[PDB]
């Protein structure tokens, strides 16, 4: 491959030329001295990165060992992990100082989306999920169920249409009350004297809480449409009797529009598929094009107008507010190697290059797209412990001054997903005191690190069983009660995870509501209509009063973090371990084959009881670290596993278009022995990651497909 040398880096054309001819136009960053900041960065850095690493593997060795060398006595546990470091000493209380943060992340409570940025209409659909249909939302979805009269067709079915908008109606009533009687019987809205009526048949009422009356459009006597608001989210009634829906409504409503995703995190991470230059560039343009507002396949929103109560004119956010997820400390990425041929940390190349692009989104598009108060937005992942905190700081202020940004414009979005964080999560906020925009428990990741961490100590409860272990829910309330005492209450999101199940919107409508009422401003949806689902949770919690209610608790202990998820003696029949076996198998098998052979690293894929799954590397993780878990222990055998890759293969080539088989003969597919290596190799990846195979295995198609 052709390279560019700058100093001691030989930079891949592709991404040379990216930089130089899209991503440095109109920064005023001399493209010299950009490329000399890469070079001093890079060689500055590179050391403490490695060490950071090294640390890992060291800690886990000795952890290993000692589980090796018979119920697990906690005090022992707790005072060999005080001893060789792993676990440090919590600091003395503070506040957190992050400063010039918008509105989107210090004080709306609400969905966020991620989204893998190398796909530009899903990256392009979630820049515009700041607004969704609740209609759409109901009707293509099964929170409407098919019952009889109401399935989907091909053809509008109005009996569905009907439930849909008595769904939206009670929404209504249960969000912005009227003063009596209720948004079913209504029959008309106007504007008098500034203020909402509503038309009932007899009387005519006014909002209960005038306040939640937030703007319309059209002539004030009859609008095109009524806007409200509730607990800080926008719900827009669109008035239009000439339309299908419109004609047929009691009130000639035609939607009710939800303010949806108010953020969104552009993905670079486990959600895309990216291991060389031209992978990186792809994701990089995207990101470019996202931040210039020009991105296109169906554009990006502009700002919505609205008429005040009184008269006036203003606007809202047409956009959800983007972060970027860079990738973590672990990898490295040809991209950019040096002179001897060693690659460069591809972190810290996200650092400079989505830091670089980001500049774009601070000024006027073509109107400022992204962050008015001036800051640059960065999900960093995978971290483990306060150190790695440290240095994450230490390179966006280095980044900066690469970039010439004022110090503290790069703020951080802290993953609370390995163990070593979670346990020293309060020495990891302090540790990013002023750049801190968020903590999140990522719990897939996190419990493909529970599952690593303790290794050797013996066989894991099946998958299914982690959701309710007690280290996770201590996990997520000491995530909580973290963020709360470092002042996150109207300064930084407490946000939590993934719904995968995509589609299964009736039940992330009944289950996933626990996350605000846990005390978090944010969780993460997969989709934009997932996003407008999960609307509906905040209009119903007030996460402003549940975080108040909970300050000042301190409701895990660091021996409930540290209760290891054992599974008690011999606790499954043959047919319970079978099936932990295939579906394990499935998953892994499903989400790799599209990942090597494709290079798509988020995939639906069905599982063992038909459930679509949203896979990315830490579902993965969790399903690759499990099985090495058991194969370690003796649950099953490597007959076992070779047996249910080989049974569960031609099941996921079967449910494939433009594709390659893995049967029958596994051993000439990438995708199948990058499968295999995962599970067989399990044990002996860093921290369990699953990059450094599927990296070498993408890598190792791409030349064979290129022979
Ligand atoms: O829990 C975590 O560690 C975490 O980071 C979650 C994800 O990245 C993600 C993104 C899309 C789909 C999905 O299933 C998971
Ligand atoms: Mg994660
Ligand atoms: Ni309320």
């Amino acid at each position: 491959t052709d390279r560019v040398s700058v100093g001691n880096l030989r930079i891949a054309r592709v991404l040379y030329d990216f930089v130089n001819n899209e991503a440095l136009p109109g920064t005023d960053i001399d493209p010299d001295s950009f490329w000399a900041g890469v070079d001093k960065v890079v060689a500055d850095l590179t050391p403490q990165n490695q060490a950071l690493l090294n640390a890992r593997d060291e800690l886990q060795a000795q952890i290993d060992k000692w589980h090796r060398r018979e119920p697990i006595d906690m005090d022992a546990y707790r005072q060999f992990l005080t001893e060789i470091g792993y676990l440090l000493p919590e600091p003395d209380d503070f506040t957190i100082t992050t400063s010039g943060v918008d509105a989107e992340i210090t004080t709306t409570a609400g969905p966020q989306l991620v989204v893998p940025v190398l796909n530009a209409r899903f990256a392009l659909n979630a820049a515009n999920a700041r607004w969704g249909s609740l209609y759409d939302a109901l009707y293509g979805t099964d929170v409407i169920p098919e019952t009889d009269g109401a399935e989907k067709g091909p053809t509008y079915n109005k009996v569905r249409g009907d439930k849909v908008i008595a769904y939206a109606r009670k929404f209504l009533d249960d969000s912005v009350p009227l003063s009596s009687g209720s948004f079913g019987d209504a029959t008309g809205f106007t504007v008098q004297d500034g203020q909402l009526v509503v038309a009932l048949p007899d009387k005519s009422t006014g909002l209960a809480n005038p306040g939640q009356f937030a703007g319309y459009t059209g002539a004030a006597e009859s609008p095109t449409s009524v806007l409200l608001i509730n607990h800080g989210l926008h719900i827009e009634i669109l008035i239009d009797p000439e339309s299908q829906v419109g004609t047929t409504d009691r009130a000639g409503v035609k939607d009710v529009i939800l303010e949806s995703a108010i953020t969104t995190i552009m993905d670079f991470e486990d959600s895309v598929a990216a291991v060389d230059a031209a992978d990186k560039v792809l994701g990089y343009r995207n990101w470019l094009g996202l931040n210039k507002g020009d991105l296109a396949a169906r554009v990006l929103n502009r700002d919505r107008n609205y008429t005040a109560p009184g008269g006036g004119q203003f606007t809202l956010p047409g956009r959800s507010l983007m972060f970027v997820r860079n990738v973590g400390h672990l990898m490295t990425n040809d991209a950019i190697v040096d002179t001897d041929g060693s690659e460069v940390f591809e972190g810290i190349m996200d650092a400079l290059f989505t830091g670089l692009i980001a500049i774009h989104g601070l000024k006027a598009s073509d109107p400022l797209i992204n962050s008015r108060t001036g800051s640059i937005y960065i999900v960093k992942p995978k971290m483990h412990g306060p150190a790695e905190v440290a240095f994450t700081c230490e390179l966006f202020s280095r980044v900066e001054d690469v970039l010439g940004l004022p110090q503290n414009t790069m703020k951080i979005g802290i993953m609370d997903e390995e163990r070593r964080t979670t346990v020293n999560l309060k020495a990891c906020i302090k540790a990013a005191a002023d750049r801190v925009v968020f903590i999140n428990t990522g719990f897939l990741d996190r419990t493909g690190d529970e599952i690593h961490t303790s290794m050797e100590a013996g066989p894991m409860v099946r998958k299914g069983t982690m959701k309710s272990q007690p280290w996770i829910l201590a996990y997520e309330d000491h995530n909580v009660d973290a963020g709360l005492a470092a002042g996150f209450s109207g300064r930084a999101q407490v946000g939590k995870g993934m719904w995968t199940m995509t589609e299964l919107m009736a039940d992330m409508v009944e289950t996933k509501i626990a996350q605000p009422r846990a005390g978090a401003s944010t969780a993460w949806v997969p989709s934009p209509t997932a996003a407008t689902l999960h609307a509906l949770h905040y209009h119903q919690v007030d996460v402003a009063a549940v975080q108040q209610g909970l300050a000042g608790k301190r409701r895990a202990t660091i021996e409930q973090l540290l209760t290891i998820p054992l599974a008690k003696e011999l606790a499954w029949a043959p047919d319970e371990i079978r099936e932990e076996v295939d579906n394990n198998c499935q998953s892994i098998l499903g989400y790799v084959v599209r990942w090597v052979d494709q290079g798509v690293g988020a995939s639906k894929v069905p599982d063992i009881h038909d459930v679509a799954l949203m896979e990315d590397r830490a579902t993965l993780r969790i399903s690759s670290q499990l099985l090495a878990n058991w194969l370690r222990h003796g649950v099953i055998t490597s007959a076992d596993v070779r047996a249910s890759l080989e049974r569960m293969a031609p099941l996921v080539d079967r449910q494939n278009v433009a594709y390659r088989p893995m049967a029958p003969n596994f051993d000439d597919s990438i995708a199948f022995l990058a499968a295999q290596e995962l599970i067989l190799s399990g044990a002996q990846q860093p921290n369990g990651y699953t990059e450094p195979i599927l990296h070498r295995r993408r890598r190792e198609f791409k030349a064979r497909a290129a022979e």
